[PDB]
């Protein structure tokens, strides 16, 4: 709000994404396909729906169905998730997916994507078991 700087806003956002990588790098998902992709501020969205697309023909010429299907459901999650945006903010863009599972016996994904901690000229694309950033370690390291 215009009550605080803009350090209030800041810290929430950067407590969200410190908040469950943390938790989220301590559990994850038995058996599931997570997609990290970071891009700095100087891009557009367009051109990141052309890279999710590409991918899609990638998991599904694959002999495993498995590979189609995963990446289906991720891909298709952050297809639309970004299209939620549209246009991102200076800080830059990073999408997040993951798929957790509960003891008991559950499973649920819960992928978000918004701007990073800072507008880092930095990126990385590829699909992993914890979100891999030097931003998160950054911070959390310290």
């Amino acid at each position: 709000m215009a009550d605080d700087p803009s350090a209030a806003d800041r810290n929430v956002e950067i407590w969200k994404i410190k908040k469950l990588i943390k938790s989220l790098e301590a559990a994850r998902g038995n058996g599931t396909s997570m997609i990290s992709l970071i891009i700095p501020p100087k891009d557009q969205i367009s051109r990141v729906a052309k890279m999710l697309a590409d991918e899609f023909g990638t998991a599904s010429n694959i002999k495993s169905r498995v590979n189609r299907l995963s990446v289906l459901g991720a891909i298709t999650s952050v297809q639309q998730r970004l299209k939620l945006y549209n246009k991102v903010p200076p800080n830059g863009l990073v999408v997040y997916c993951g798929t957790i599972v509960t003891e008991e016996g559950k499973e649920k994904k819960v992928n978000i994507d918004f701007e990073p901690f800072k507008p880092i000229n930095t990126s990385l694309f590829l699909c992993d078991n914890k979100f891999h950033t030097e931003a998160l370690t950054a911070l959390l390291s310290d």
